């Protein structure tokens, strides 16, 4: 029953050059990274009411020929190389949300990975563009808006673990990202689906069980309906809403290469009856990426971990979270 502490940290000073400021951001990072997991991002440039209202139009826009054109490979089965990109549809009377998933606009054809056929990279699919005016162009935009965004964030973890700015960043590229948006419609229905809500040991009623991120980080814009908590050691604690901000946490890639000195939390999704938005944007690197594992915790970071390749590690991943907590 109770709330979560979450702080709003302003990050402008990580798009700056005032070094003692980036400092002052890491710090509060470094604090929120070692007590619940979250924090809000505040003052961070992305016009979060035309993501939203884009968002909208969207989702209340398309039809059911659209979706099954769109769909990925486990509600269509024609569409056996979109395991990732592409649209999740809602089951009537069964499954309420549904979502609307891309990656890197630069996998072309053209690229090196989809020539490859490397395992994790796709093309994107879009909707026709006379149904759907500009919306590819505001998806496309919105990525590199928030993969900045993501990059500033990346300096400030780095400096919170006492590394230079560019540790986490140098493996965040534009050509080779494996990062996805995905757009997430919670919608309002009565009746409500009794087996879209699922009931946690504590008794309370959910939309997605617990979890940790399958990312290095997770940069997620919510609409203002409370949804999410946080475990901790004395329960779970909810996470108050706020739509100006993005909420920030670890994945379990973080968690692992520092060894547990930034734990991923594991978070779960209560069951509100109300139309709402979640936007999360994964920041996971490239397929060959690999960080050395370090323990901030020890004066020479010594860690035995193994490192392991970012690509590896989404693979069995995004599996495993599908195993878990269901198809989404
Ligand atoms: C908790 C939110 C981030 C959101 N949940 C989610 O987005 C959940 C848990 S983090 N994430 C996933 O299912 C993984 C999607 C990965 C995506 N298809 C890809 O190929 O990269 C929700 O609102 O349910
Ligand atoms: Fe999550």
């Amino acid at each position: 029953v109770s709330k979560a502490n979450v702080p709003k940290i302003d990050v402008s000073p990580l798009f700056g050059d005032d070094q003692a400021a980036k400092m002052r951001v890491a710090q509060q990072i470094d604090a929120a990274s070692r007590d619940t997991g979250f924090f809000y991002a505040v003052n961070h440039g992305i016009n979060v009411q035309r993501l939203s209202q884009k968002t909208k139009e969207f989702h209340m826009s398309i039809t059911p020929e659209e979706k099954w054109d769109l769909a990925i490979r486990a509600y269509n089965k024609e569409h056996q190389d979109q395991v990732r990109a592409g649209y999740y549809l809602s089951i009537p009377g069964k499954k309420a949300v549904e979502s609307f998933c891309y990656l890197n606009p630069n996998f072309t054809p053209d690229h090196p990975r989809i020539q490859a056929k490397t395992p994790t990279h796709e093309v994107n699919v879009w909707p026709d563009e006379t149904k759907h005016p500009g919306f590819q162009d505001f998806a496309e935009q919105y990525y590199w808006d928030v993969f900045g965004l993501s990059s500033a964030l990346l300096k400030g973890y780095a400096l919170a673990l006492g590394k230079e700015e560019n540790f986490f960043a140098r493996h965040f590229k534009p050509d080779d990202t494996l990062a996805s948006v995905v757009l997430i419609r919670y919608p309002y229905l009565d009746p409500y689906p009794e087996a879209a809500i699922k009931t946690a040991a504590d008794g309370t009623k959910l939309s997605f069980e617990w979890h940790e991120d399958v990312s290095l980080i997770t940069v997620l814009y919510q609409s203002n309906v409370q949804n999410l908590q946080v475990e901790t050691a004395a329960g779970y604690q909810d996470i108050e809403a706020d739509d100006t901000g993005y909420l920030i946490n670890c994945g379990s890639y973080m968690a692992h290469l520092t060894n547990n000195y930034y734990k991923a939390p594991i978070h779960r999704v209560k069951w509100v009856n109300a139309e709402r938005q979640s936007l999360p944007f994964f920041v996971n690197l490239g397929y060959d990426s690999v960080i050395d594992p370090f323990d901030p915790r020890e004066p020479n970071g010594k860690s035995d971990r193994e490192p392991l390749s970012y690509g590896d590690y989404l693979q069995n991943g995004l599996v495993s979270l599908i195993n878990k907590n269901g198809q989404t």
